[PDB]
């Protein structure tokens, strides 16, 4: 890890939207970045993230159709875009995880029906909008830890959702009736000092219950 | 702080579920705590996060009422729980901030409107939908900071959304009409081993556009 220190990581942290042009980052070492923000928790461990790596001019024009022209300084001069979508579908793919396990008998139906029954009855039964709502959750916490490690090795980033929501998911060749759009996350080496921002003194946002 | 190891504290994170429950926590770590997670990205920088802090018994045997069986064990012994919830109009706090600063003339007032004109408009003309998705994706990202400062602190936390999303709000003393209910962070210092969890490998959720 280029950067190890975790309040350097974090509270340094800042949108840098100007990357160098020049610096590329090998797929190695984004599959690898997206894994460690994996590590993430998410609602029964759905981990109901996808990631679409927009990593070449090619990919980007094709990507640039769904996002609104403000943000294109950021795409256009990152070395990687790794856009998040949620997997509305995700608690069918756990649950095919385990079938398998069943089917190749290294467990038994009642362990399976054990297993399923922690998350598939609240899954398979939930709307489409809390489907849609845990998703997001999932999304975003893999996309702040995204954020930092992107940073954690020597790089910076900035998140965004300034898209064209109806557009991005056909745009990456994904199945619109199953994912929903959430924010892309630009990586890069900073070419620029990121636009300085305050906080809410945090006092005006916290209430103690008793 | 206690732990500055960001791969330790990011990828040894886990869920811990039943924690010490004679460690308390002083409700200035408690709201430092919260400062630092706060340092989290929002879209246009709204912050739309709020908290609730509930860490005293009587404050506890009122919370659970909102939160479902198979978490009390969390909310029993932590030594606080930070309740998150997003703010559906804090596009209008931060507007009245920059009311207050023209207020103080201290901007002019095609300043203040033109410092209003890059959100307001575009948040007033969102669907209720499209707000609540903004806050809880703000609520998401504060959250995971706030996972892995707790553990920068020394702690331990665990996420959780299994709740009664029609009581908890009203039982926070909320404006249902205003905040909607994300999740909870239980904080405290472990007392039994996390249960262990696996990943995808992460290459099974992973698209390379082009
Ligand atoms: C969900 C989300 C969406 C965002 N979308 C954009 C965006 O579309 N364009 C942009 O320039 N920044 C975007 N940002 C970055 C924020 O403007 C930035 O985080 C905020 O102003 C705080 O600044 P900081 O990240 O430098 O600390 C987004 C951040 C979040 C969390
Ligand atoms: C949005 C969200 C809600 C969660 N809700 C609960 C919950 O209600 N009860 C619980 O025990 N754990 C809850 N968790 C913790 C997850 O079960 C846990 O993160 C996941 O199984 C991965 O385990 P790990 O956190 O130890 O890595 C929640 C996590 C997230 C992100």
């Amino acid at each position: 890890l280029v950067n190890n220190d975790l309040a350097d990581v974090m509270f340094n942290r800042h949108s840098v939207r100007q990357f160098d042009p020049n610096v590329k980052i090998g797929r190695d070492e984004l599959q690898k970045m997206i894994a460690e923000a994996a590590t993430a928790p998410s609602a029964c461990n759905l981990q109901s993230w996808h990631f679409v790596v927009v990593d070449t001019p090619e990919a980007k024009a094709k990507f640039k159709q769904a996002v609104m022209k403000f943000n294109y300084p950021q795409v256009d001069s990152a070395s990687a875009i790794v856009f998040i979508a949620g997997d509305t579908q995700s608690h069918y793919v756990y649950r095919d995880v385990w079938n398998k396990v069943y089917e190749d008998g290294n467990i038994t139906k009642e362990r399976l029906d054990q297993i399923l029954g922690t998350f598939l009855p609240l899954y398979e039964n939930a709307t489409p909008d809390f489907l849609k709502f845990d998703a997001t959750i999932d999304c975003s916490v893999v996309g702040m830890q995204l954020l930092l490690v992107a940073r954690a090795h020597g790089y910076d980033a900035n998140a965004f959702s300034g898209i064209d929501f109806e557009k991005m998911i056909p745009t990456l060749g994904l199945d619109p009736k199953r994912y929903v759009p959430v924010m892309g996350i630009a990586i890069g080496k900073a070419a620029q000092e990121p636009l300085h921002t305050t906080r809410y003194d945090a006092k005006t946002q916290t209430d103690f219950l008793a």
